[PDB]
């Protein structure tokens, strides 16, 4: 579930605002092969802000899974927004959020926005990870 305004990948390459996607929606996963969405769902609340650095921040609701790494290479994990802000910093200072080129990125902050905010969200088929438009990978 992205703060409305995430621009996604698309199948073929292009982009897509995330609240203008609809049932059956192709999709780009990380490995280049196609993702069908379904089950699309909006609301409106106070978002999680994700700043990494470099790239644009993520937006996003507290239930939101992140497909991060974590250090000592590195091993693969899916965590909530949730139990990540809850993590302590020394912790969260060992996860990468990361994209499709092997390239990793810090997270630096994490915080929840004061205002609401309308959002809108998805399932994914297949290992139900997608891109964003900077080929960030994203979870369900």
């Amino acid at each position: 579930c992205l703060q409305n305004g995430t621009r996604l990948l698309r199948a073929d390459g292009s982009e897509i605002l995330v609240e203008d996607v609809q049932e059956g929606d192709q999709l780009l996963g990380p490995d280049g092969t196609s993702r069908t969405a379904s089950k699309i769902v909006r609301g409106e609340e106070r978002l999680y802000r994700i700043k990494a650095d470099e790239l644009e921040d993520l937006v996003c609701t507290h239930n939101h899974i992140l497909s991060l790494y974590k250090e000592r290479s590195y091993e693969r994990v899916d965590i909530t927004v949730d139990d990540f802000v809850r993590l302590p910093q020394q912790e969260q200072q060992k996860y990468r959020l990361f994209r499709s080129t092997a390239t990793l990125l810090h997270i630096m902050s994490i915080d929840l926005e004061e205002k609401p905010t309308k959002w809108s969200g998805f399932v994914v088929d297949k290992d139900s990870l997608y891109l964003r438009h900077d080929y960030l990978v994203l979870h369900n």
